[PDB]
């Protein structure tokens, strides 16, 4: 048959109640399809049941978009590949931060943070401005911004892979496409806040309108990266989401990965 990665969450008993031989999974799911004659349905199991196919998914997309006129993601084919590197870590959602930091403490032996570039073993110094402009556009860096200039380098996220730990980065989910790239696949890990009250649940940190910003960030996050997270996590609690991230990590960190194409 063939493989394909889940880019939604599917449970029918739990959203109607309703009992069958529907398969059930969640976003990043890897699903081996034995089956694929019926149109509508098409026969697999978790990497063995029913899902909806390709077809059935996405015309229920293009006709939930189709009812806003004048007013799509279902599954991606994936194979398996061997990783020689440890896999690059790219957080991303509330208390991101929190995550990233406790990663790097209680693991240091497994996770690692780069060594980033500056214009200003801490930092690869750069004397021109200029010649880091260029380098920018050379596609050098995995992502850069600015009075001096920052950027991380495939090749300092590189050198931290190599040495066989994770490399957890704190970049925007547009580098994701950039390490993807670079043959340096990242675990990108979404954390979706359930709602705005859960923003406050799983962050006990910060204000009401921090958390309305933030849920809303987290809102325009999805909507426009989804296809780029290996996964998506949700908690009632800081603990809760940390303990999936570690599992999450865990779980896509083997020297066989499932990858798009």
């Amino acid at each position: 048959g063939f493989y394909i990665r889940a880019l939604f969450d599917y449970d029918k008993t739990k959203d109607c109640g309703f009992l069958s031989q529907a398969l059930s999974f969640r976003f990043g799911d890897v699903l081996h399809v034995i089956d694929a004659g019926d149109e509508e349905w098409w026969q697999a199991r978790r990497v063995i049941g029913f899902i909806p196919s390709k077809r059935r998914v996405e015309r229920r997309e293009w006709s939930r978009l189709k009812a806003k006129d004048w007013g799509v993601l279902s599954y991606e084919t994936v194979t398996q590949m061997e990783v020689h590197y440890a896999r690059p870590i790219i957080i991303l959602g509330p208390t991101k931060d929190r995550a990233n930091d406790d990663l790097l403490s209680e693991f240091p032996d497994k996770f690692g943070s780069c060594v980033p570039h500056t214009t200003r073993r801490d930092y690869h110094f750069v004397s021109s401005r200029e010649k880091m402009e260029k380098d920018i556009q050379a596609h050098k860096f995995i992502e850069a911004g600015q009075s001096h200039l920052y950027g991380t380098s495939v090749q300092s996220v590189r050198e931290v892979a190599e040495q066989g730990k994770h490399c957890i980065l704190d970049v925007s989910a547009n580098a994701v496409r950039r390490l993807q790239a670079a043959h340096l696949h990242p675990i990108a890990i979404f954390i979706r806040p359930r709602s705005l009250e859960n923003v406050l649940e799983i962050n006990k940190r910060i204000t009401e309108e921090q958390a309305r910003k933030a849920f809303d960030r987290a809102t325009k996050l999805e909507q426009e990266f989804t296809e780029c997270f290996s996964a998506i996590v949700e908690g009632d609690s800081f603990e809760e989401i940390y303990h999936k991230v570690k599992r999450v990590i865990e779980d896509l960190s083997g020297p066989y990965i499932w990858v798009p194409a």
